[PDB]
């Protein structure tokens, strides 16, 4: 709205994550991949590190649940789980599940 | 060192930041500006809404701690300030004060 607004909106932004989506929607033109999600996140350190990421899901259940496992290459694999309103969001969960465990915060 | 630490310490700083200096370490080539220090988030947001951004300096005292002020157009100015061990940390501090201003943390 009022742009005190915009900007507390930009600097809660840059704050929290290093990033403004906000700034960027301001900038952006249609004329002219940080890492937000933890998807992105795990995704970019397997490109360096080697492991392949990759993710199972089942169909969306009765009550509109989503469920997925991601899998983390290593021996044995690393299997964890997400569940959420769409695929996307158990994605994220497993992801941050995954990157929480590799993070080793004993 | 291994690289079970070297998996930790990229997972671990993904988690805080969404970018990983280590990872691009590991991937820097010397062939071929997230913002992640206050001074570089309070620029960018400063170029998106467009007040200016200036920075005194007083030299180094005699126990070796430098002070800074910071100003943030407006009127009144939004001044703060900064101490520390060298010029670019009062700038950081200086910057994340008005940062915490802007973002109306009431
Ligand atoms: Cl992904
Ligand atoms: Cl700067």
């Amino acid at each position: 709205g009022s742009k005190a607004t915009v900007t507390a909106m930009i600097a809660r932004e840059l704050l929290y994550g290093g990033t403004s989506p906000t700034a960027e929607t301001i900038l952006k033109n249609n004329i002219s991949g940080p890492l937000t999600r933890p998807s992105e996140q795990l995704d970019y350190l397997s490109r360096v590190q080697g492991f392949q990421v990759e993710y199972k899901d089942f169909p969306k259940n009765n009550k509109n649940e989503f469920v997925s496992l991601i899998n983390c290459s290593s021996q044995p694999p690393l299997i964890s789980h997400g569940i959420g309103k769409d695929v996307e969001s158990c994605h994220d969960m497993a992801a941050l599940n995954i990157l929480k465990l590799l993070s080793e915060l004993d």
